[PDB]
Order: C-alpha cells, then sequence, then structure tokens
C-alpha cells in the first residue's frame, strides 16, 4: 500500500433530476473544461450562465462560445474577472443581479505549464495552479451563505491516480477533492468530478494527455461525459472520477513501476 489511512477501527488503503435553474458561475467558462460544460448547461436549459475567465472577452473563442450558448439557452454572460482575489469574487456576486439567484457555481479554471517533481516547489505548485485552489476556496467561503444546488469542482485524474507531468496539477485537484469531501459533511452540496482527458479542451490536454491516450486513459467524448456529470448530480455523488481508462494498457503503465493496491478493487483491472 502506498496510501494508508490509520483509523481507530483499523487500516484502510485507498481503492479505485438536477436542472441548471438559476445562474451558473462557470469559472474558466472560455476554457473547454467549462466551455463544453457551459454548452451542456445551456442545452439542459440554464436560465442564465456566467463564463468568467481572466481572459473573458479577450479569449480566443469567447464570442463564438457565447453565441452558441445564447442560441441553446439564454442570458449568457462572459466576464473578464480574476478568481484568485477574494474581493474580486465578492465583486462577481455583487455584479450578479438580484434578479436571478446563484445555485450552480461550476469552478472549471485551472492553469498548468509543467508538473515535473524535479522543479516542483511550494512557489511553483502554488503559482502553477493558484487560480484552481484560491478560486475554489473563495467561491466556497462566499457561497457558504448561498443555497447552491450544485458546486461542481472540476478536477482531473492527476489526483485520482498518478500522472507524470501533472504532479503540479495534481495538488490542486486534490485540494478540490478535499473541499467537496468536507462540503457533503456540511450543508452545501459539492461534486469533485475527476475529469479524464477532455476531448476538445486544452486545460490539461497537453503532452501528458497524448502519452496517457496510448497507455490507459483515452479521450472521453463530451456527448457522454456531460451525461456523466448529470448522473453525478442525480446521485449527488460527492467525489466522482469520470475516465475512459483501458486497463489492458493501464496495468503495464501504472503497476509496472510500482504495484499499487489502489486498483485491486476494479474487477476488470486484472488484465
Amino acid at each position: 500500500e502506498d496510501q494508508l489511512a490509520l483509523r481507530a477501527d483499523g487500516v484502510y488503503g485507498r481503492r479505485w433530476e438536477w436542472k441548471p435553474t438559476g445562474t451558473v458561475l462557470v469559472t474558466g467558462g472560455t476554457g473547454g473544461v467549462g466551455g463544453q460544460i457551459a454548452r451542456w448547461l445551456a442545452r439542459r436549459g440554464a436560465p442564465h450562465l456566467l463564463l468568467v475567465s481572466r481572459s473573458g472577452p479577450d479569449a480566443d473563442g469567447a464570442g463564438e462560445l457565447v453565441a452558441e450558448l445564447e442560441a441553446l439557452g439564454a442570458r449568457t454572460t462572459v466576464a473578464a474577472c480574476d478568481v484568485t482575489d477574494r474581493e474580486s469574487v465578492r465583486e462577481l456576486l455583487g455584479g450578479i443581479g438580484d434578479d436571478v439567484p446563484l445555485s450552480a457555481v461550476f469552478h472549471a479554471a485551472a492553469t498548468l505549464d509543467d508538473g515535473t517533481v524535479d522543479t516542483l516547489t511550494g512557489e511553483r505548485i502554488e503559482r502553477a495552479s493558484r487560480a484552481k485552489v484560491l478560486g475554489a476556496r473563495n467561491l466556497h467561503e462566499l457561497t457558504r451563505e448561498l443555497d447552491l444546488t450544485a458546486f461542481v469542482l472540476f478536477s482531473s485524474f492527476a489526483s485520482a491516480f498518478g500522472a507524470p507531468g501533472l504532479g503540479g496539477y495534481a495538488p490542486g485537484n486534490a485540494y478540490l477533492d478535499g473541499l467537496a469531501q468536507q462540503r457533503r459533511s456540511d450543508g452545501l452540496p459539492a461534486t469533485a468530478v475527476a475529469w479524464g482527458t477532455w476531448a476538445g479542451s486544452g486545460m490539461a490536454e497537453g503532452p501528458v494527455a497524448d502519452r496517457f491516450r496510448r497507455h490507459g486513459v483515452i479521450e472521453m467524448p463530451p456527448e457522454t461525459a456531460c451525461r456523466a456529470l448529470q448522473n453525478a448530480l442525480d446521485r449527488a455523488e460527492v467525489c466522482p472520477i469520470v475516465i475512459d481508462v483501458r486497463w489492458d494498457r493501464f496495468l503495464l503503465a501504472y503497476t509496472a513501476q510500482r504495484p499499487t493496491r489502489l486498483f485491486d478493487e476494479i474487477d476488470d483491472a486484472r488484465r
């Protein structure tokens, strides 16, 4: 076991209809992770949407995206706003008109350049993915007083299993998972979906994504990953992991360097 949780009751090893009614704070709404999801919300009938990326109006694909969701749903809004600052997120909610309450904060933004342990340091990890952690923390602390029907934190497989080149992208996703793990314990629903390689995004679709494509996790189509998010809100799953991993190639790409009892619970992981 590489993952141990000693408790008073023993030793534990880690082992592998919701409607968009209200406004949707799609953090990083321009970036595919929250862009294909923003389109899904609009199709599902989102009365309002709020794609908020520092880029925002200045994003390569902003106007195109906005037009798509404006046709599918209604009242879609892109906004150039920081997510790291607590007060800029308070200003976001101040700008949110009282006309529509917020119930669907879909935090999707995540910055990433490299994830190699050789240079990974506190400064690096933080500056690498501070939009993902400080952003989610601010949204949590602000919405503690909001009746959100959904607070889906968009995370990845980097905190689900190991991923070279995402070791700096992994902590942020792990903080996301922990935030939702305590949020089901309190009175505010949160869903930490560990998204595998998104088919179309570029937020984590980088050199590691194309490597893992040929040894395990393969591109999960949006036209079924959006239904996976629907069912993760139909079951109110606190922390789901949506991946299209093929264990035929994954066994010799994970347990090869380190046998891991993590995957000795999935039945078709033997091969």
